């Protein structure tokens, strides 16, 4: 489980991971990228993380109630209001399935919610276990969940709010192929999601898997490209000894 | 998270960090200053400290508000009054988020709100964490938030209604260097901004990076300084040892 | 005093005369056209019939109470309620100025009250000298306050909802034109604003003297078309002798 | 935090410390005494001690309030009617601030009001943290607030209705002396005013600093006086061993 998710100048780009701890021996695939709207009006994307139960109740409320007369990801005035939706149906799940039974297993799961409304900018937000929630900004223009410590210190490296979409997700993808070489809970197939500011559409999105030829072959450039640099990188002087 | 406001005889100066505890190991970078008004009728001033998720949720629904029919920063006839509404929106948000799922964690954050509408003087008030609220005067014209005890010393040395705002902005500055180099939960860019008493425009503030020259260049001042009348004073007597 | 007000599909369109019954022997010019605001907030515009100082002491409370803590035309939460709160103003100096020393003289005066506040459509009303009121529609898309008889045939005739602007505008000038030959209380100057649905801007307006190029030259032209319809309209039957 | 107010055959004097307790590590200068009035027809001042949110939001909204058409300090009929008022605007405040959220830490706060209306007699009130009032008289010609019985023995030694104003001051200055020398919260600069009776005008009123050569010169002899006197009292006879 790893997703990120970055707000930019030219629009939103979300990655996860699909890796699941669904129990004991039964790690699995799950899709952690799910998106919402109404072309020509609004796109929504919720990513998850944490448990899996808890999660998927959560995103299935959110489909059913889309369907019905009330408060839903498609009528909610903002994106704001979006991430509030799914706090707010979190804590109702939480209240559910917590007794006796549950005793002392870990329930939470965090979220990220990014989107764009017609009528106002994109905006992305994450919320965390305890349901409440913050907004990515030009200085802090990405977020992640999950077992994402791996694949931090690239995008903080070369991110930044003017980044173009196109490297951004190249970014993103470098970040995945340092994470899934270090930390076995993270796995393929991942689900990438691009939109454009003010676009307006809902992107399909895409599907990396095992064999995709470009992701293969910048992880073979990248490894490669690692290697070179580091061996030409200067010995340590004398003193270091 | 340091913040300093200052009314003086001829207006105001703010300044914030932007370093931020976002959560467990993941520091980052938030403005901590944000300006709302109409040229030629008001300019006002918010600045933010405490628990991000609290102080975001605050300045987003002052800003969703400010475009919609009821009270709003750009409506309220004073600053108190803007104070007040400041803190209003805290209660509001403390109300939702508080719950089980929070449990224990410290969800308080404090706020200044500055500036001038027209027709009356400009003013500065800090919010305590528990909603209540006070404003500077004359006999005690700046207020801190954040991790303050650091920078106090040379304020309370200097600084007087009296002082010009541009030796005002440098005094300020010079609290943040020690503030800098004795704390590291503070931390640049640094966000600045000069209100002139009766302009009434709103000025576009001031982004002081790592790289910048002038700052760079008073600090390295200031050390040379310290450091050479440390030197010059005089040796303690017989009788000290 | 003739007022008409418009509430069509692209905005609103309000236009009033400037002759006034002051007293005996005393008839002179006074606006009858206000506008409040906030910019990329909301407008609201009232219009005034009826009683000078009656309706000079409703405006000018609602101007003094804009700049102080409690219910006002800025904070209002939507047109109804500013609606409202003109006649609530307007029933507060009917009080006050009723006593033995008014007599039977009449303080009776009316008003419309249209605009539009961020989040809802533009809307219009008119006040009645009882104080209740009502509200424009598509199929009712305009109302009239003052001496209105005369130049109510061409809106009848010409406008509804659809009507663009600028030729609402024009059809609203030439009733004005067939009222002031008309009837003597009724003159210029007059005062227009126009305002777009949705633009939330506070438009300057204009005022069209007795010089006016434009209102000047569309008299002549319709004069001159009313008299060329006329002369070529077939002559009655023989039955009709 | 310390007061003294004293009604006299020849007037009206008022003393206040500075010294505030503004939050916890946050002690800071604070005027607690402020004048009204109107020249030739009244004067009257008030001073606070106590919560420092609550009593600088009752003096906030009594100088709001007149410059506006109500119950306000300029147009009240007497110094009684005066004290009701700022007692009543304490209620106002109270009611606001009291929620869950201040929980249980304590707003209360008291005031002194004094001066004189043309047409009638100058006069003194206290009032109490619960909104009730005492006036004084000959016989009970001065009232303290804060921390005032370090202070108190000199006055109920010396101080009688007949004092006149010029000895009554000093009076006081050698209370606020005894005071900082023994309580820490009690400090300067000190604000002091002294109103001559039916004078009827504004009096701008005088601070002492730690530097005012006047204050520490009473201060020096008063301490030379006390232990001069204390070294020529007799010594206790046999019997006291």
């Amino acid at each position: 489980t790893y997703c990120v998710a970055m707000h930019l100048a030219d629009g939103l780009v979300f990655a996860s991971d699909s890796r699941t701890n669904a129990g004991i021996d039964h790690i699995a695939t799950f899709r952690k990228l799910f998106t919402f709207g109404t072309p020509g009006e609004r796109l929504l994307v919720v990513q998850t993380a944490g448990n899996l139960a808890t999660s998927q109740s959560v995103i299935n409320l959110l489909q059913q109630r889309i369907r019905r007369d009330g408060a839903s990801l498609l009528n909610v005035p903002s994106v704001y209001d979006a991430t509030a939706l799914v706090a707010e149906t979190t804590r109702e799940v939480m209240a559910r399935d917590s007794g006796n039974l549950a005793g002392n297993t870990d329930l939470s799961c965090s979220f990220m919610v990014g989107g764009q409304i017609a009528g106002g900018p994109p905006a992305l937000y994450s919320i965390y276990p305890q349901g409440n929630f913050i907004q990515a900004t030009p200085d802090t223009p990405f977020l992640q969940l999950g077992e994402s410590k791996y694949g931090k210190p690239i995008l903080d490296r070369n991110l930044t709010f003017d980044t173009p979409l196109e490297q951004a997700l190249r970014c993103a993808l470098v970040s995945f192929d340092s994470t899934i070489r270090s930390n076995l809970s993270v796995g393929m197939p991942l689900d990438l999601l691009v939109y454009h500011r003010d676009s307006l559409i809902l992107p399909e999105g895409y599907r990396v898997t095992e064999d995709d030829a470009y992701f293969s072959a910048i992880r073979r450039q990248w490894s490669a490209g690692l290697h070179d640099m580091l061996e030409r990188l200067p010995s340590p002087p004398s003193a270091y000894n």
